[PDB]
This record gives structure tokens, sequence and C-alpha cells, in this order.
């Protein structure tokens, strides 16, 4: 039985059995008080405190969202959709510490991407039993409201201000500050980390002042807030939630009237009406997201990480080789999980049009141009390759790398991954390549576990990802010190040297996509 | 009479006549509860508090240990053993100070050395009056548990947590913090210095939280925890625990319940049980040592020194020139102190055998391949001084050497000594040459003693050497700066500067032992 | 009528009419209960407080002390001769504060010089109201006790500890710390400046760890506590007080009892035996003065220096260019202030043993050697310029700049001067040239009353000077930057600019008596 008294009042954990040790969970503690009726869409508001013991020994509500219905039945896909009731009430979060109680242990907080409209900490790939079990750190990993629920935004109006599940994740840190000392955390050695929208809300509380002292430092897994997904203007959120209100029944002279009336429709109704509050859609598309909003961004995020205005502290950044890949079969022509999606020329051109629904032809000609000279056989899958790297590349890989740049010309250490390994398990097939979000069950260490159909190769290769974050956390410096293994070296503007993550042998590496990059980078913008 | 008020009460101290001047001596003064009974095992707990007068008047109780018993009646086996009764109450400490009282006078701590299972410090060649005498400085020295008692780990069960004798070490080190003002001392000028397992202690200080603000800077004489011998795994630790309940007649199912047993058991019956926990030991077998156990230490030293997590500060380590040989006469065959021991290529085979008990074939033959390349006359002492270089290279000066390195690339300056006086007094034969422990009794300034038979070449070393420590422990800088000495310039990595300390010519040598400990550093732990 | 509230009572000053202008003057404010009784040869103690208005309108008591009768009715040396009364009485400060009321001004504090033995603030030539008028800065100037009385030494008895005088000059800058701001002073920004005896005080203060916190930045004037007169040997300063003992009838078992026989001594028995204390003098020799007593000064101030043990600040520090000619007419034969002193070979020789008595043969012959190589011309005047120049570089020039040197050494930045100009009003003959002192009414600004017979160049020179020390005083950098003067380089060893001081030209220099010191520097302490 054990029982831990937070500032808020007692919970109780669960003990679980892992790799002949004990890791003690507390799972589903509150953090916020449920933000329902006259609640929803503002701030999150602190928690009034019980008295009697809360029980943490289940994973809590996920928040509400729409499901991926693609691919009925696929675990690829379902791996992803929520595995507990969806609900208004849904402010938890989970703490794993390891057993015997740390004295001063330090803490990783798990950001879960999903786009800003999907997502949920329970998910099996983000257990922090493995973590605590092996590394002895503390894991802790919250919900965040998502979708118009979370990012709804008139902005300047507090009944609606834009960034309510930032400040959700916000809460969630404060919460951590406050009372992971009593599980024997250390509340100044804390890293975020996140994969995606998690990874781009990991680098705006790098931004954001208020966030500025609740943690020590940051990893970023495929994403970044410059990534062109990752923020809405004023303007199109202005514009989003005005046709919300339009498809909902409830537009009003009076904003705050819009408000008040929003907050009596069904979730059902506020949920199936977001795919349309935009003319046009890809399957990146993000209705509702981080805005700028005088508050929890001050500013434009370029602006700031131009300037040299963010946290000064290490960062480590990466990405998978093929992040665009899992994206072509959500409405790319030609494309299926079912086969090899050999496409034509033509089927490349209307992709381009799924993908870029705004760009005038001169911009899309000009992708298809810096993509489509061959090197040079006439090998049937270069149309095919061509869309995952077009994607790939625009979406993830050339944002993440400018980040890291821009990031360390001001003083600090950073370290950049190219994970390339894909999975034995993987049930997407093998045209996909290396997906966007199958690192994280390395990063989780699961192929730790014997038990469960990963090779020998794989559990030595997240055991030492494991080792790499955790020293990162820790000490600032992910390397793995004992097993001879290759020295990472910072990332520094000029040479950027990268390492290369996989199975056969690790390497230094420089200037990823050296040539991509200065197209989507230096040219696209002007489009 | 002379009567310091202390935190905890009252100390008488007593006058001695030292060099036609005077030193007072508080011998004897209590720094914890003593740990018996049920505190057996325990982290040392804060003391009371008395009335009345204590008197520290002379030296308390050595802690329970092992005996010596290799060479009855012999002086240079012998003045390593206790001179004091043995008890488990033994948790006292020692005060010499100048008459008149100083104001603010920097602090020397000694902690010895006795291979984490001996030692005491009483022993005449610690005796802290010279220095204070002489160089003004306050020297302190505590007695701290060893063996068993002082280093038992069931890892993470704080009925016997580890490093037990370790945090005895830490509470004498609080206790100069909160008292030594009283006694004309400065707390922020402490420098802990300590030969052997009382070097690698330093290390492990410069490496604890706990310990960083208990003291300024560190002295490393023949030791460092790098070294083979200095820290056990939790996996030997647990296993020797085990053992040790095996042959005491404690296994039981419930850990607690074993200890329980344990603390009934005679310290007899568990002294006589530390040999054997273990498979087959060596002349350096260190039973009960220094563990990874979440509160003194963090994480593996190894990692913490690599990644610099460790206080920033000056230091000072060194080694003797012959550290190998004093251990080769409790086991190598053909060895003797009574002969000049000339040994064949077949006892040098068996000599690795003795020293490297768990090791391959092919480890034990790479030994033999770099250190029997003779340089090349067939003189017959080549067996035998390769043995001694052998067993000082492994596990006393390579390791130092290679925490220097580590510990200076962080930025802090770094002075390394290589002695090479042979006392004129030593009771061991010529063969054994600059032993290992036998800098000490010029450390403390036992030759500036005229009545005591060193000849006038060794009166002048000791007080130059004392005027360098003295030097170090205020200002940092070993130098001594009137008598045109030899500039002692800082170690860094890449040229690797160290000074020789010897009665003819003190020199500025580079890279000692280059290729003897790129072999034990670079490939033996491959092995 | 103006009164200042200070922490100990009200003071009232006078009011001064300077060119055209007005200085308020406050002479003879107490700062420690007067030294009389059980309280001779003790630490100054607090003062107790008074009510009432203490009158600061007249210089107070100059403290004993011997007076130089050598040239009776000439002013070249009564000038230097106290001209208040003397007594045991004499612990006061004198301030001079800026008509109006300055806000918050930089601080000059004076220390005077005279060997240690002699000495007084009253003196004219120390008048601060000029710089108060001209500059704006405050300026403060103590009487501290000198000769036995200020430094008698039974090392570690506090009934005669050592450095009495020295704790007398901290008192009065704790005196200004707490006192000043009432005065319209910064505490914040005091400059100690000094000459001779007060030049090696002022450096002894950047030792005193007592002192760190009571200023700011630092003057010195033709001497440093490096010089050989600075500071008593703990075994001459024993053997002095004996001496003094034996003289006066005092000798006693017991240390305690010989000085409370001495303090029943009138203080004319004290000081009429002074001279005795020591087999033979020289005319530079300071019977009584600092001592290494481990409070003031906790260990050889050579040390100290070398291993960079001092407060980190600028320094502005300087010679004349004939610091020894005044010597010489107090011993030397063949020379009188009364003719042109062209002396022997013989002569020279005789010199040398006045000025070297403990010197062996040897000792002496290297200085003949290096000093009469002559270039070439068999000029008479010869022997008498090399004995003059022999006493100024071995008691001022070279130890001035060796501490200079020593001192930048750590970092911080030094400016040095070389003072050639020789007061168109010297009462001493003209082959004395450039005086020891006779800068000091420069500092002073003396030449800027017109009504006082210095020539107009003079006039202009002491104006640039008062500039440069008060820039320096202010902002740490003695420029002079409104009249296109030469810019000052900063001091660093390596190049070894400095600046020169005169009528004519000002000029930027290197290495100032680079062949001497290396002689009295390298080689003569060896001898
Ligand atoms: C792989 O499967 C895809 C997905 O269906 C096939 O794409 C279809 O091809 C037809 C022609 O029969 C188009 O007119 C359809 O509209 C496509 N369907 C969709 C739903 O996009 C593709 O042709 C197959 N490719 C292979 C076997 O190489
Ligand atoms: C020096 O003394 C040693 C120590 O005894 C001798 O070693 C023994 O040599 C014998 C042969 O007589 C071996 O079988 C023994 O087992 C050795 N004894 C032990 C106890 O180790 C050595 O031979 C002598 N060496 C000399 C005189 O050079
Ligand atoms: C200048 O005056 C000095 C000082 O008196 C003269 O020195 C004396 O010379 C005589 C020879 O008549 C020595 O025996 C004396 O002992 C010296 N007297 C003292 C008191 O030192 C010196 O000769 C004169 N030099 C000149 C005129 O060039
Ligand atoms: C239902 C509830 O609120 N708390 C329960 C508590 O009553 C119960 O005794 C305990 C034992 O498993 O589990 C939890
Ligand atoms: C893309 C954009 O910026 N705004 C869109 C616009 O196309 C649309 O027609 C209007 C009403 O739906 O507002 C929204
Ligand atoms: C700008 C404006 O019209 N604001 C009003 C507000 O004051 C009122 O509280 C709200 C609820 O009825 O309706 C709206
Ligand atoms: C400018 C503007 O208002 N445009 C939109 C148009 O794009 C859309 O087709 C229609 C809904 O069908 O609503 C309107
Ligand atoms: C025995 C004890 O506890 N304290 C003694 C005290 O009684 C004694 O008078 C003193 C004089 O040597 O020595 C100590
Ligand atoms: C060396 C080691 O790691 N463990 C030893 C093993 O050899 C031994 O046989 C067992 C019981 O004594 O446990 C212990
Ligand atoms: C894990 C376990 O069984 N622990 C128990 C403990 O609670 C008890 O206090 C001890 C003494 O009897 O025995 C054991
Ligand atoms: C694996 C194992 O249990 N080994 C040990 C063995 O090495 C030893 O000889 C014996 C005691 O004699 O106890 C058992
Ligand atoms: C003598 C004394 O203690 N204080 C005097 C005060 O009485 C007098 O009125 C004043 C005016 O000049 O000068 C001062
Ligand atoms: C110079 C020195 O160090 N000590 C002197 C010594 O010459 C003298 O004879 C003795 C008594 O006067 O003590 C004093
Ligand atoms: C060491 C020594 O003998 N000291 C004494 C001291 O205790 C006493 O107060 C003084 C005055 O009579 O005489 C002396
Ligand atoms: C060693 C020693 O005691 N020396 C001195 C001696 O130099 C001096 O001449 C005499 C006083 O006249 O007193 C005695
Ligand atoms: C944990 O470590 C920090 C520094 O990182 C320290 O200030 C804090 O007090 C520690 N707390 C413990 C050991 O409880
Ligand atoms: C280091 O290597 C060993 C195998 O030689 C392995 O058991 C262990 O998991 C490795 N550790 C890390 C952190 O990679
Ligand atoms: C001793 O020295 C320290 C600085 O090293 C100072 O802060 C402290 O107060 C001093 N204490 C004394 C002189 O009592
Ligand atoms: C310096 O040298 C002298 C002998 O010339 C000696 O008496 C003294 O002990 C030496 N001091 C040190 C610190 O070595
Ligand atoms: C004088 O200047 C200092 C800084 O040099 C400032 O902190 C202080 O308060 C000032 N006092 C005044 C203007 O009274
Ligand atoms: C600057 O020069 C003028 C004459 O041109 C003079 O009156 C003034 O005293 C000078 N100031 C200083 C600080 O030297
Ligand atoms: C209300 C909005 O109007 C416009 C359309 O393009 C959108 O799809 C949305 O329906
Ligand atoms: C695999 C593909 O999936 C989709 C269908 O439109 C096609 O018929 C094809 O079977
Ligand atoms: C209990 C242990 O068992 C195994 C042996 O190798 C050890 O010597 C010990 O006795
Ligand atoms: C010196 C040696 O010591 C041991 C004995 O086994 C031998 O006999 C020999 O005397
Ligand atoms: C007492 C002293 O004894 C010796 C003499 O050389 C000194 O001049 C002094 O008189
Ligand atoms: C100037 C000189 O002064 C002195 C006297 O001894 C001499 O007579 C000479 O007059
Ligand atoms: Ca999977
Ligand atoms: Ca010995
Ligand atoms: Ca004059
Ligand atoms: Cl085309
Ligand atoms: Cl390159
Ligand atoms: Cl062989
Ligand atoms: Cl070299
Ligand atoms: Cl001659
Ligand atoms: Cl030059
Ligand atoms: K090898
Ligand atoms: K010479
Ligand atoms: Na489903
Ligand atoms: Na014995
Ligand atoms: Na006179």
């Amino acid at each position: 039985d054990i029982i831990i008294a937070t500032k808020n009042g007692k919970v109780r954990g669960m003990q679980l059995t892992v790799f002949g040790g004990t890791v003690t969970a507390f799972l589903g503690i509150p953090y916020a008080q449920p933000p329902l009726g006259r609640l929803r869409f503002k701030k999150p508001q602190s928690l009034t405190k019980w008295s009697d013991i809360w029980n943490a020994t289940k994973y809590a509500n996920s928040c509400c969202q729409n499901i991926d219905q693609s691919f009925p039945g696929f675990h690829g896909s379902e791996m992803w959709n929520p595995n507990t009731d969806l609900s208004e009430d849904c402010l938890y979060l989970n703490v794993w510490i390891p057993a015997p109680k740390p004295k001063n242990a330090t803490v990783l907080i798990w950001i879960y991407g999903g786009g800003f409209q999907t997502g949920t900490s329970s998910l099996h790939v983000y257990d922090g039993k493995f973590l605590a079990r092996v590394e002895r750190v503390i894991v802790v990993s919250m919900n965040y409201r998502v979708g118009a629920l979370g990012f709804l935004a008139l902005p300047g109006n507090p009944e609606a201000p834009g960034n309510m599940g930032l400040f959700d994740q916000q809460l969630a840190l404060q919460w951590v500050q406050k009372n992971i000392a009593a599980f024997g955390g250390n509340p100044k050695s804390v890293t975020l980390f996140g994969e995606s929208a998690g990874a781009a809300s990991v680098s705006l509380h790098l931004l954001s002042p208020g966030s500025h002292s609740l943690f020590t430092r940051a990893i970023l897994q495929s994403g970044s807030f410059n990534a062109p997904w990752a923020v809405t203007s004023l303007y199109e959120a202005r514009n989003r939630t005005l046709n919300l209100a339009k498809l909902t029944g409830c537009s009003r002279e009076n904003e705050t009237e819009i408000i008040k009336c929003l907050r009596n429709k069904d979730p059902q109704e506020i949920l199936l009406n977001e795919a349309f509050v935009v003319p046009y859609g890809t399957p990146l598309s993000v209705n509702f997201g981080p805005t700028v909003d005088g508050d929890f961004l001050t500013d434009m995020p370029d602006i700031l990480l131009e300037l040299g205005q963010f946290k000064k502290t290490q960062i480590l950044v990466g990405v998978n080789k093929d992040e665009g890949t899992a994206f072509l079969v959500y409405g790319a022509p030609g494309f299926s999980k079912d086969n090899n999606s050999i496409i034509t020329r033509k089927e490349f051109q209307e992709g381009l049009k799924i993908f870029f629904p705004g760009v005038s032809e001169f911009g899309k000609e000009s992708i298809l141009f810096h993509y489509t000279d061959w090197v040079d056989d006439q090998r049937p899958e270069n149309y095919r390759e061509a869309l995952g790297d077009v994607v790939g590349d625009y979406n993830f890989i050339c944002p993440a790398l400018e980040f890291t740049k821009k990031f360390s010309e001001w003083g600090n250490n950073a370290f950049f991954y190219y994970f390339e390994h894909r999975s034995s398990k993987l049930p997407w097939p093998e045209w996909m390549g290396v997906m966007h979000g199958y690192e994280i069950e390395f990063v989780f260490g699961l192929p730790l576990e014997r038990r469960d159909q990963y090779t020998k190769a794989e559990e030595i290769l997240s055991r030492s990802i494991v080792k790499r974050w955790a020293n990162f956390a820790k000490y600032g410096n992910p390397q793995e010190t004992q097993n001879q293994s290759t020295s990472w070296p910072v990332f520094k503007s000029t040479e950027q040297k990268y390492l290369t993550l996989n199975t056969e042998s690790t390497r230094i590496m420089t200037k990823l996509r050296a040539q991509q990059c200065r197209f989507w980078t230096s040219f696209f913008p002007k489009v």
C-alpha cells in the first residue's frame, strides 16, 4: 500500500512487476478543475483539494476527440486511437516512480502528439514503467485538451482565448514543480519530451515566459513549432471559430454570445463540425491549434526564434527516415497500404494538389522540379518515393533542422539524430519504410521486453536509446559511455553533425537533406 | 586548561609541546550516536548532546576490523594495525589546532585507507600535530566503519543500504562545518586528503551531491574511485551480503529478516566470515566497499566522471614509484620480504593467477605480452619487477592518471606528483623500492623531528611537501615560493605535466606510464 | 554653522575659503578609545559615543614619536616633523568636504609615511582642502600609532599582538564605511592613497581579509610591502621586544609581565630606547613595523602576492626619479646637504657598509660591481650618483615595479608612473635631484595656489596630476581626457609600459630600470 501526500491530498498508487523489479504507478491523478459547463473553452482552473485518498490505479478519461476510422480492425492505425472513455472531464496525469522510492530522481515529462486534434497519455507505446524500472527516472505524462475544445480562439477574449491545451500542459508542469518531491523527484531536473505535435508543444514551452521555470531541458521527436502545420494565424483562427459557429447554428452578433451558445452544444456537434471549418484540408490539417494569443505566446514564434528570445538550455532533436509516408494513404490517389503503390507522374501531380491545396500552379511545379530529377535509372518507384520525401521534408525534417540551427546559434548545446530503423513488427507495408511515430516504442523501451517478439538487435538498440535519453535528461549530454559507443557530437551551424540510430552501425554524418532543405527553407516560403 | 564550546557541548583538549611551541589536541570527540544494536548497518544518526565536559584527551576506539597477521613482530606490517581497542562504538574524530588558537585557519581533513576493510585515524603516521605546529593549519581526522559493518549492502533497503562508512565520513565533514569556527577554523576553507581507499573516498565526495558544500578542495594520494578495487557492483554486493548470511546461519526468506538476524551475531562471527563471501580473492580484494546506492552515489561513478557531474574545484593527485610491490608478498609464489625474490617466468605466470583470478587465459597472456618484452639484457630481476609494475599500474597509477585527465577536462586546475623517494628507515627490503603508503609520513612531517633518525635530505624534502600541501589547501596552488623551488605546472590533457618528488632534484616530466596506461585503460577493460 | 550627525554623535566643522569657493573641514574627529593605560599596545577599541557637539575645528594630537633633529632650523627636514602636540591620545581623523555638501562623492583616504616610526596627518603637504575644492572629492586622513607604541609584537599575545597601527588605520576605514554618507560621501567609492610606509600600508590592506570590504581601489606612492624595510620577521620582532625590555628594565620571565611592566614606562623611556633594539641600523631602519600576526596578516606577504591572494581591483603605483638621495646625508661618509658631495670609491664602499650592514663582503662587492661599470667618461660625480641609485633601486623602485608585475598578473588593471620633476622651491641642494616625498605636494594640489611661488608649468603639472588621481579614484582610469593629454596605458608584465610625469613632455616608456631590477630582484635576494 503506497500512499503519497500531495499539495491537494492523498493519492494511492499500484505496484507493478517489471523485469524482476517493481515500479509504483499512479495513474489518473487530477491536476485541474474539470473544464465543463461555464469552463469549456477557458484556461484550466486550479484544483480545489480533496480529503480522503484519491485512487490513482487506472488510466483516466481521454479528452474528446475525433477518431481515425480509415482502417477499422487494423492495428497500425488503431494503436493510435484512445483506449479510455472520451470525456470533457479529462485533465489528469500519470506518475511512474522506481521502487524503492528514489531520493532525488530526474523527471521526464511526456507530451503526446496527434495534430493537436487527437491523442492520449494512456497509449501502450507511452507506458513509462520501463524507463522508471531501468533508468530509475520518474516519468510523468498528462492529458491535455485537443481540437476546438483545446484550441478554439477568439483572440483576446478570455471566454475562448486560444491555447487552452498548451495551458493544460503548463498547469501539469506546475503540478510537478509543487508535488514531485513527495514522490522522490527533483523539480530542479525536469526534461520535457514529446513527438510530432507533442514535440511542437515542447518547442513552444521553450518560448513561453510562463514555462521557463517549470523545466530544465527539452527533447523534440519529429516536431517543432516552425513546422507549417504547427501554428494557426489570428486571421485563420477567427475565421475558423466563426465557421464553426455558422455550422452549429451559433452565429451571433456579440462574440461572447457566440461562445455562450457554443457552450450549450453537445461535444459531438462540435467534433462533427471541426473538419469543415476549413475550405480544403490535407491529411496534415490542424484545424484548431496553437495561436499567437498574447499570453502563452507573446509574439510570432518565428520572430522569437530568430531573435533569440527563448529559454537557454540544451536540446535533443531528431527525425525518422520516412516521416511523410504514413500520410500518403489518407488521400493521395494511387496509394494503398495493401499494395506497393507504384504511382504515375500524373498521380504524383494530383498528390501535390492533396498536400498543397492553397498553393499556386508555379509553387507546385517548383516542387515537382526539385523532386523529380531522377538519378537516373528508370526505376518504377520514383514517383512514389518522391511524394513521401516531399511530404516528410516539408512537414517534419527541414523544419526540425532549421529549428535546431537557429536555437544553437545562440550558444546552447544541441544534439540531432536521424532514426533509420524499421521495426521488425511494423504492421504497415514495407514501402512505407521507417515511419513517422515508430521511434517512440524504442524511446519507451518496449523492446526491452523479451516476451514481446522484437529481435535481439532491437532490444540492444532500444537499450542504448533509453540510456542516451536518460543521460541527456540527467546530465545534458546524450552519450552511452560504457559500451564503446559512437560519441554523439553537438550540432553547430556550420558543421551540422548528426547521429544515425540504427541497428547495424551508428554513424556521425553532416548536413542532413542539405539540397532539399535549401528548397523548403529559402525558396518555398516565397511562393 | 583549554575548553571549547561545541554545538553538542563542552570538550577539553590537551596541550602538546612540538618543536619549541604548543599544539592543542582534542582526541576522541564523538560525532554520531554509537552504531549499536538496532543501529548496526544503518546510516550514522546525529548526536544527542551532552552536558558536563567531554574529555578529548585520548584516542578513541578504532572500528571493528580484521587485522594483518602475515608478519607478526614486523614493524613494516604492524605499523598499519590499529593501536586502540576495536569496538562497534568507534565514530569519533580528532582535532589539532595551533597554539595560540588561530583566527580563521584552513582545515585539512584526513581520511585513512585500508581497503575499506581496515584502518584507523590514531596511527602514528597520521598524527596531525606537526602540520598544525608548522603550517598553522587545523587538522581533523575521523574513524569511519569498515568491512561489512561499514559497507554491507542490500541496495534500496534502509536497514542495510550500503555506503554507511562513506556516510560516517560525511557526517564528520558536517561536524566540521557546524563546529570548527569555535576552534578557530574556517569552515569555508576545508581540504580533504586521504591515501588509497581514503583517496578513493575523497574522489567519491567530489561526486556526492550531499558532500559538495562540506569542503573546498581535494588531495588524492595513491587512490581514486575508478581504481578496479574501489567500487562493488550491485550484483556482487547482493551476492556478498547473501553469502555472508549463508555462512553465519542467517539465510531467511524476508531480506529484512536477514539483517535482523545479522544484528544478533557477535562482531567476530561477522569478521571471521568476511574473507569467504567471495569465491577467490586477491591481496587487493575489497569484499565490502562503496556501491551505487541511489543516495550517496546516484549513478555509476565512471558515468558521472565522464559526463562532468562532480564538484568543480582544484585537485592534487599523486602516486608512488613502486605501488604494486607491497602486495606481492601476500600471495604471489616465489616472493618473500626476507630474500631478493628473483622469480621465474612460470612464477610470474602463477602470480597473474593470484592477481587476476576471474580473467580469461587470453586476458592474462595479454598482460604477460605487454609487460615482458625485455629491454633487453638478460637481467634476472626482469620478472620480479614486471609483476610489481603490473600490480601498481593496474590498481593505482593508471586509474589515478585517468581520473586526473577526465577531471581536468572540465576546466579545473589539477596537479599531479610522482613520489620517488625511498625512506632511509623503511623496514621492508630494497627490491620493494618506493612502496605504497610510504609518502604519508612525509606529508605529515614526521621527518621534521630531528630526534627521529631521518636524514637531513629527508627533513628538507618533508618540509617542502608540507608547505606545498598547505599552500594547496589554503590557496589552491601547491607551490613552495621562497626557496627557488621548481614551479609545479597544472596537469592538462594534451601535455600531462607532472612533478617528481625526490631528495635530489625535483623535475617536471610528461605523460607518466604512457605505454602501460594505454594498455590498462583502452585495451584491458575489453578483456 | 555646519553640524553633521555621526553614529557616535554630532560634530561641528569649520568653513574655509579656497580659490573663491568654500570647503568644510572637520579636523580632529575621534575614531577609537584613546589607547592609554591598560590599552597601550592593544588593538584600538571602538568608540563609546558622546552627547553634545564635538568640535572638529583643529588638528588633533599627533602620536608619540621620535623627531628628526639632524638639521635643526632647516625647512627641508623640519617640514616632515609633527606640527601638533605629541600624545598617546592621538587616534583622530580629518574630513574635508566640498561646499555645498556633495550628494554621493568619491572618498580619498590618505595614509602618511614615516617608516612606521613617524608621521602625522596634520602636515601642510597633506592638507585635503585643495582636492575637495577642485575635484569635489571628499578627503579623509587619520593618525595611526607608530614605533613600538604602534608595532611592538610578542606574536600571538593579545596584550601586544603586533600591527596595532595597521588596525588603527583599519578602524578608521570602518569609520568611513559607517559614517561618510552623512557627510555626502559614497562608502562604495573609496580609494586609499599613501606614500612610503603609507604606500606599504595601502598594499597590506590589499592583502588583509578584514580590509577587503572597506575600500574600492588603491594608489601606492613610492612604497609597497615587499620593500626590504616594510615587514619585520617574527624572529626579529620577538628579539626587538625583548631587547626593548632589557633596556627599560622590564625583562621578566612571564611575557605578559613584560608587557605589564612596559605599560608603566613613561612614553619617553620607550621612545629613547627604540633606536637601540637593533645591533646596527641604517637610515632606513624600521625597528618596529608590520609583522605576520595571524590576524591582520595571515601569512608571509610575499606568498600571498605570489599566489594571488589579495583584493582584485585596479591600482595606481609610482616612484620618483631620485628616491635614494635624501638618505645619503643621514650617515653615508662624504655626503652633505651643504656641498656637492663628490665622493671617492672608498667612500662609496663605506656607504654600502652604512646601508647594508648585515650583508657579506661578497654581497657588497656584487653591488659595487653592478653599479660601477662607468659609461664611461671620468665624471667625478660617478660614485655619488651610484650610491643614490643603489639606495633608491633596492629600497623603492625595484620593489614597486615587482609588486606591480605580480599584482597585474592576476588580471587587474595597473598603472605605473615615474615622477621626474624637481620642485622649483626644493630647499635641498641640486645633486639630490627629484627627491623621495616631493611628489606629494603635487598630488595635493599645493601649486594650484598662485600666491605660493611655484612656476606656471608647475601649476599646470599639479592640476593634471590631481585630475588623473581623481579620475582614477572615481572611475578606475587615471586619464586626463579634455586637454589632449598622453593617454596612460595599463602596465602589463611583458610590455611594462609606464608614464613619465614632468613639466616638459609626458611620455610612455617601457621597462623602467630593467638591468638594475634584475640584479635586486633575482640575484641580490640569494646573497
Ligand atoms: C493499389 O491500390 C490502389 C488503391 O485502390 C489502387 O488505386 C485505384 O486505382 C484505380 C484504377 O483501378 C483508380 O481509378 C482508383 O480510384 C484508385 N482507387 C482509390 C480508392 O484511390 C492502385 O491502382 C493499386 N496499385 C497497384 C496494384 O499497383
Ligand atoms: C625466497 O623465499 C621464498 C619464500 O619462501 C622462496 O619460495 C619458496 O621456494 C620453494 C622451493 O624451495 C617453493 O616450492 C615454495 O613453495 C616457496 N615457498 C613459498 C612459501 O612460497 C624462494 O624460493 C626464495 N627465493 C630466493 C632465495 O631467491
Ligand atoms: C662636503 O661636506 C662633507 C661633510 O662634512 C665633508 O666630509 C668630511 O670630510 C672630512 C675631511 O675633512 C672627513 O674626514 C669627515 O669625517 C667628513 N665629515 C663628516 C661629518 O662626514 C666633505 O669632505 C665635503 N665635500 C666636498 C666639499 O666636496
Ligand atoms: C536534489 O538536487 C538539487 C540540485 O539539483 C538540490 O538543491 C536539492 O535540494 C536536492 N534534494 C534532495 C537530495 O532531497
Ligand atoms: C552494455 O553492453 C552489455 C553487453 O556487453 C549489455 O548487457 C547492456 O545492456 C549495455 N548497456 C547499455 C546502456 O547499452
Ligand atoms: C574567514 O574567512 C572567510 C572567507 O574565506 C570570511 O567570510 C569569514 O567570515 C572569516 N571569519 C573570521 C575572520 O572569523
Ligand atoms: C627554505 O629554506 C631554508 C634553508 O635555506 C629552510 O630552513 C626552510 O625550511 C625552507 N622552507 C621550506 C618551506 O621549504
Ligand atoms: C551612491 O552610488 C551608489 C553606487 O555607486 C548607489 O548604490 C548609492 O545608493 C548612491 N547613493 C546616493 C545617491 O545617495
Ligand atoms: C585644461 O586646460 C586649460 C587651459 O587650456 C586649463 O585651464 C585647465 O586647468 C586644464 N585642465 C586640466 C584638468 O588639466
Ligand atoms: Ca508497433
Ligand atoms: Ca616507516
Ligand atoms: Ca617643499
Ligand atoms: Cl507535365
Ligand atoms: Cl561536410
Ligand atoms: Cl610460455
Ligand atoms: Cl612530451
Ligand atoms: Cl678595490
Ligand atoms: Cl621595449
Ligand atoms: K591486445
Ligand atoms: K652575481
Ligand atoms: Na475502432
Ligand atoms: Na600483532
Ligand atoms: Na625642531
